[PDB]
């Protein structure tokens, strides 16, 4: 996140850190994701494309700090990794870009809700916030793109919502944005998503509930001039969701 705030998990509590071991045991971060329900975590398939092994990832939920441990966090072992079977990439636009991961800890439980893990509400179908309606983004993604560290303190900021319209224009990102994507971006493009927010949510209020409108997907650099963030359109895939989590 460049820009905005930081923030602790107790204020964005379906936050999921999702981690992957290597071969010799190191732990690095991966990808945000969020708790829909208490065995399923969303995220972006782009996140898992390249090593697409379930066992070698770890979620962690209720968790603030990227490198330390977070009082009352969860740890969970992937049981299943759903990606998108029409997920492509472009040299800049992911397509599809949506994951779900089944999880379940050492002693074969899901999440146990709590004050700093908590469930958020998805759309009901194609029903999306209108344009220029303030939403909130959720991240350990870096703070400058040209930062080599990640924050070790979890961030949030505030990007409005952009027509498709605006988005499609050629000095935006023309075609390459697709009505299963939104865009969203500052005012003044001073705050964005950056490289490891993938996955994380876009949450806007919707009927008076805070609810999961997208997944950070894709985007050139990071609070670009006309390059906003682009979002998987989570309410264009109810039916992919709702098939995979039967
Ligand atoms: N918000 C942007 N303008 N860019 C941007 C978005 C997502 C990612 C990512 O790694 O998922 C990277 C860069």
């Amino acid at each position: 996140i460049i820009g905005g705030e930081f923030t602790t998990i107790e204020n964005q509590p379906w936050f999921a850190a999702i981690y992957r071991r290597h071969r010799g045991g190191s732990v690095t971060y991966v990808c945000g994701g969020s708790l829909i329900s208490p065995c399923w975590v969303i995220s972006a398939t782009h996140c898992f494309i390249d090593y697409p092994k379930k066992e070698d990832y770890i979620v962690y939920l209720g968790r603030s700090r990227l490198n330390s441990n977070t009082q009352g966090e969860m740890k969970f072992e992937v049981e299943n990794l759903i990606l998108h079977k029409d997920y492509s990439a472009d040299t800049l636009a992911h397509h599809n870009d949506i994951a779900l991961l089944k999880i379940r800890s050492k002693e074969g439980r899901c999440a146990q809700p709590s004050r700093t893990i908590q469930t958020i509400a998805l759309p009901s179908m194609y029903n999306d916030p209108q344009f220029g309606t303030s939403c909130e983004i959720t991240g350990f993604g870096k703070e400058q793109s040209t930062d080599y560290l990640y924050p070790e303190q979890l961030k949030m900021t505030v990007v409005k919502l952009i027509s498709h319209r605006e988005c499609q224009q050629p000095h935006y990102y023309g075609s390459e944005v697709t009505t299963k994507m939104l865009c969203a971006a500052d005012p003044q493009w001073k705050t964005d998503s950056c490289q490891g927010d993938s996955g994380g949510p876009l949450v806007c209020s919707l009927q008076g509930r805070m609810t999961l409108t997208g997944i950070v997907s894709w985007g050139r650099g990071c609070a670009l001039k006309d390059k906003p963030g682009v979002y998987t359109r989570v309410s264009h895939f109810l039916p992919w969701i709702r098939s995979h989590t039967k």
